[PDB]
């Protein structure tokens, strides 16, 4: 099927909504407006990783969510961890997340003890940025074949230090995180596929609000939840297993269209 | 035809002063239509119908402008007067939800240049809640632009000023599955008829069947199954909102262009 991870940034400049749920009840209750609004999943993010973002220490991320996380566990809501710092992952596989959600995509071999010990499902993200994203360009030749070069080696890594194969979810990357062309992210979110395909694993795409979609359609920052959406159902199309959305209202009804015309063309 | 998707923008009367009919009709052009679809009264399952007289009092100033805009216009109206009305001051095209089954009309229509829309409908008029008959939609549709451009072409219309429009929503029905058939297969018109297909899904209820949302905004499923049907080669759209339409189209074909270029 597909499921859908609503974007709660815990942050004061994630790039689209910084600040907005950065007190843990403004975060509490747009999480439950997103699950509501059709997500499965709430991705809860304690710090922004687009360009212009700025880090903070691993006790901040962690106050940050530590109320957030109460809640939702309380609430049977099940949570993403959006961050990339070890000592932050840690503290959220304590208190039993459903997923962690690296943008460097578990790079540190010293952790890999602690996720081998866990249940938790793992987005792995692919990065030419191997990080924060910037506004560098990807390496010359085809960007399918560096992606699947980084998850063979990856999930090699991984599975050799006990973390089960299944527990693996793939994330391609998407927008800066794939360099500064828009034909790149473009390239990742048409030909998806061949890497469902090649490692018979899930895939994950966020393309909710990013750059390369003002830059098709010449639009400004608060303008680009219809190509979005566009995007996300071109994603749903392609067989994504997974989308992370800032709005999971507008895709669930778009979702709710695509799959009633499946259904009604079916000859069974 | 090889000719890129036109999309028709929405403009009804229904309360709309000219100088706002005008104004919205601008807006819409300005957001990504190509021609305005300006409707004087409503074809909904539930709007009161006007005179003859009143649609063209509605419409005549509104065309006053838009003509002297360079504006297309396409008049949405059942009613031979209006139609006469409006082939007379030279719109681009008549927007029938009748399909103009009214035959004594035919030697008007065949001395004009204005393109006809040709629509099916379960009731052959104003949309009710009826259901739609026993068998395969798309047969009952081919069937009737079977007969319709028959009687049509063999008024003297030429066959290139049509545009068939398979109807939707309570046009076909109260079943929600009636119009995801259409939307899905409208591809076999344009195939068996060689003329190009205009949808108008925008706000229809049966969207609504699937928001869950009853009376809430249905922008996003109208987005998705106008992208449906611009990726199923729909030739026209007919819209209430020409820009998140456009916005998604350029996503798509930014992304076809990945494919080949
Ligand atoms: N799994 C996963 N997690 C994320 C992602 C993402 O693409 N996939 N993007 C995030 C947002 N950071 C940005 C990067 C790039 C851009 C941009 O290109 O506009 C915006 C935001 C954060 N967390
Ligand atoms: N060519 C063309 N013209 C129209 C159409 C249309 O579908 N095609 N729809 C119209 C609106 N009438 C409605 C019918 C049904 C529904 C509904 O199903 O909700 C809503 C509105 C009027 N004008
Ligand atoms: N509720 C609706 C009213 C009008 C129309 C239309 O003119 O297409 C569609 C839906
Ligand atoms: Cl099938
Ligand atoms: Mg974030």
């Amino acid at each position: 099927s597909l499921i859908i991870f609503g974007i709660v940034n815990i942050t004061s400049d994630s790039f689209s909504d910084g600040g907005r749920y950065l007190a843990p009840d403004a975060a509490i209750a747009q999480a439950r407006k997103l699950m509501a609004e059709g997500a499965d999943v709430i991705d809860l993010g304690p710090a922004s990783s687009n360009p212009d973002a700025a880090p903070v220490s691993s006790d901040t991320e962690i106050a940050r969510i530590a109320p957030v996380l109460d809640a939702l566990k309380a609430d049977g809501i099940p949570v993403s961890l959006d961050s990339y710092q070890p000592a932050t992952q840690a503290y959220a596989l304590s208190r039993g997340v459903a997923y962690l959600n690296d943008i460097r995509g578990f790079p540190d071999a010293a952790f890999y003890p602690q996720l081998a010990k866990s249940s938790a499902k793992l987005v792995v993200m692919h990065s030419v940025q191997d990080g924060q994203a910037d506004r560098r360009e990807a390496p010359a030749g085809d960007i399918m074949d560096h992606i699947a070069a980084f998850f063979d080696a990856r999930i090699a890594a991984l599975t050799g230090a006990g973390i089960k194969r299944n527990r693996l979810v793939l994330d391609p990357g998407m927008g800066f995180f794939l360099g500064a062309a828009p034909e790149t992210s473009l390239s990742v979110l048409a030909r998806f596929d061949e890497l469902r395909l090649r490692f018979d694993l899930p895939v994950l795409l966020s393309v909710s609000r990013k750059s390369f979609l003002r830059a098709l359609t010449g639009r400004g920052p608060g303008d680009v939840g219809a190509a979005t959406l566009a995007a996300e159902l071109a994603a749903a199309a392609g067989g994504a297993d997974f989308i992370r959305t800032h709005e999971p209202r507008p895709l669930r009804d778009g979702l709710a269209v695509l799959a009633a015309l499946k259904e009604t063309a079916r000859i069974r």
